[PDB]
């Protein structure tokens, strides 16, 4: 019941709070890479996007960092009505990414090749730690590093644009009735990001990225400004999200051997959870004592998304993350049956 859910959260918390040098070993290797990257004229603006960055909770030795780089005077062209994938053009100063142009369009291929080369140069330059660099599965993540053992670090490269968000976001981020119109504008004044990624041959498109929004909302998540600052206003929003990510991660681990769940990842969970926040904007709909009901309502909504094959991207509402062409009926049905079994049995995977 809600009692088991609380126990799971307690153990997830105790794993987080424990003394770990892995952060230190990773920060040591990352600060090395950021400096050597800064010596190359093409990557002088590079910096960490966010100064606990883990894709997984069940694998804590696995880190995820993102190197932002501003590209000002930026021009974008929507690719094939995908609403999310774009060509990156420029606008008479010397563009420091000149070596990376293939026509007017900036090449992700070229730019990642110099990215990896510099990082590959610096990994063999470190004598303190034995760091192994893996090879190009995709491009996002750009580089995977194995520090000592058990420590793996996925470094993604991302352009930054400090201009208005593209017009396909106009109806997105629908937090007005929950966090307010004022906050929605504040957020839309923040930069946006682009990371390399193909749609489905190989065009040179970039996918919009909003990696920096979630932490802004998670750490100020109530309709009330004092939500979760006193005993009278403890809510369970953050606990519901943790549980949903942990449920998905434990199922992916359980069924890692077959491919059924490989198409799902925690941003599907986050998308669905924040849609539930939009549907339920009042802090009183997330009272701590209703953890069991609130979480069950998150599960149920995510399942409805699976069965109906509709999960609208939080930022670009016309982009359906669960459409037929992205995830086949069979995978969604398999995830549906796993989660429904779990719920019918008070989640044995949480143990
Ligand atoms: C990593 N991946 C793989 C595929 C995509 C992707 C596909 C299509 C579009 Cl249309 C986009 C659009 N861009 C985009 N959408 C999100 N959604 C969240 C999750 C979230 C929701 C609500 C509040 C906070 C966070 C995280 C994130 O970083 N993004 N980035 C992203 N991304
Ligand atoms: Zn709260």
């Amino acid at each position: 019941g809600a009692s088991k859910l609380r126990a799971v959260l307690e153990k997830l918390k105790l794993s987080r709070d424990d003394i770990s040098t892995a952060a230190g070993m990773v920060k040591g290797v990352v600060d090395h890479l950021l400096l050597r990257l800064k010596c190359d004229s093409a990557f002088r603006g590079v910096g960490l996007l966010n100064t606990y960055e883990h894709v997984k909770i069940s694998a804590p030795n696995e880190f995820d960092v993102m190197f932002k780089l501003e590209v000002p005077r930026i021009q974008l062209e929507e690719y094939s009505n995908t609403r999310a994938y774009y060509f990156v053009k420029f606008k008479p100063k010397e563009n420091p990414l000149s070596q990376f142009l293939e026509g007017e369009i900036l090449s992700a291929s070229k730019m990642l090749s110099k990215f990896r080369k510099i990082i590959k140069e610096e990994i063999n330059d470190i004598k303190d730690t034995d760091v192994i660099m893996k090879r190009k599965r995709g491009g996002s993540p750009a580089v995977t590093l194995l520090i000592s053992e058990k420590i793996s670090v996925d470094i993604t490269l991302a352009l930054e644009s400090k201009s208005s968000w593209p017009a396909s976001t106009q109806e997105g981020l629908r937090i007005q009735n929950w966090l307010s119109a004022k906050v929605r504008k504040q957020l839309r004044l923040k930069p946006f990001y682009l990371v390399p990624k193909h749609a489905k041959f190989q065009e040179e498109t970039w996918r919009l990225s909003f990696s920096h929004i979630e932490k802004e909302i998670l750490n100020n998540h109530g309709k009330s400004k004092t939500c979760c600052e006193n005993k009278e206003e403890k809510c369970c929003r953050k606990d519901c999200l943790k549980l949903m990510k942990y449920l998905l991660e434990q199922l992916k681990e359980r069924f890692k051997d077959k491919k059924h769940l490989d198409k799902f990842s925690s941003y599907h969970v986050k998308t669905a959870f924040f849609h539930v926040c939009t549907q339920n904007p009042q802090d009183s709909q997330w009272d701590r004592k209703d953890l069991g009901l609130c979480f069950d309502n998150c599960v149920t909504y995510f399942l409805q998304c699976l069965r109906t094959e509709k999960l609208e991207n939080y930022f670009i509402p016309e982009f359906n993350l669960f459409s037929s062409n992205l995830i086949d009926k069979r995978s969604k049905e398999f995830l549906t049956k796993q989660i429904e079994y779990e719920r019918n049995n008070e989640f044995p995977v949480f143990d």
